[PDB]
C-alpha cells in the first residue's frame, strides 16, 4: 500500500514524489490525471503519465474524445489504468493560463469524491497555473475520500506541508 505519506488531514496524505513511478510501485486502484478537456496529454502530469503507458492512455484517450466529445472543465473520465493502476480518472482543473474560473477546482475536486482510494496530483497547479497552496486548501475542504497527493517538486512539497 502506500508509504512514506505525511497525513495532514484525516483523509489527505502527502508525499513528495514523482506519481509515475509512485504509481507504478503501488499500482492503486485509481491514478488521477491532470488532464484537459480534449485529453491531449502533452505534457506536465499527463505528458509524464502517458508517456509511462507508452502512449498507450493517448491512443485510449483519442478513441474516447472521438466517441463522447470533448470534457467540461471541472470534470471527469474513468479510463483504464494501464501499466500505473486499474484506472485512470482523467480530471480537468481550470488552467489559469487559459483564462479559466479558478471557482471550477471545487467541481474538479469533488469528482474524486466517487473513488474510496486515489493517488492525485494538485489540481490546477504546476503547468496549469494556479497556487498549490489553495489547490491544496480545495482538496482537503472538497474531497472525503482517502487522497494520496504526489508532489514532485520537494521546494513546492516543503512550502505545502510549512504552510499547511
Ligand atoms: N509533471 C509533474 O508535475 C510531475 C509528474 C511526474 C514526473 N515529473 C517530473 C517533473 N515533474 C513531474
Amino acid at each position: 500500500s502506500f508509504s512514506g505519506y505525511l497525513k495532514l488531514t484525516d483523509n489527505v496524505y502527502i508525499k513528495n514524489a514523482d506519481i509515475v513511478e509512485e504509481a507504478k510501485k503501488v499500482k492503486p486502484t485509481v491514478v488521477v490525471n491532470a488532464a484537459n478537456v480534449y485529453l491531449k496529454h502533452g505534457g506536465g502530469v499527463a505528458g509524464a503519465l502517458n508517456k509511462a503507458t507508452n502512449n498507450a492512455m493517448q491512443v485510449e484517450s483519442d478513441d474516447y474524445i472521438a466517441t463522447n466529445g470533448p470534457l467540461k472543465v471541472g470534470g471527469s473520465c474513468v479510463l483504464s489504468g494501464h501499466n500505473l493502476a486499474k484506472h485512470c480518472l482523467h480530471v480537468v482543473g481550470p488552467n489559469v493560463n487559459k483564462g479559466e474560473d479558478i471557482q471550477l477546482l471545487k467541481s474538479a475536486y469533488e469528482n474524486f469524491n466517487q473513488h474510496e482510494v486515489l493517488l492525485a496530483p494538485l489540481l490546477s497547479a504546476g503547468i496549469f497555473g494556479a497556487d498549490p497552496i489553495h489547490s491544496l486548501r480545495v482538496c482537503v475542504d472538497t474531497v472525503r475520500t482517502n487522497v494520496y497527493l504526489a508532489v514532485f517538486d520537494k521546494n513546492l512539497y516543503d512550502k505545502l506541508v510549512s504552510s499547511f
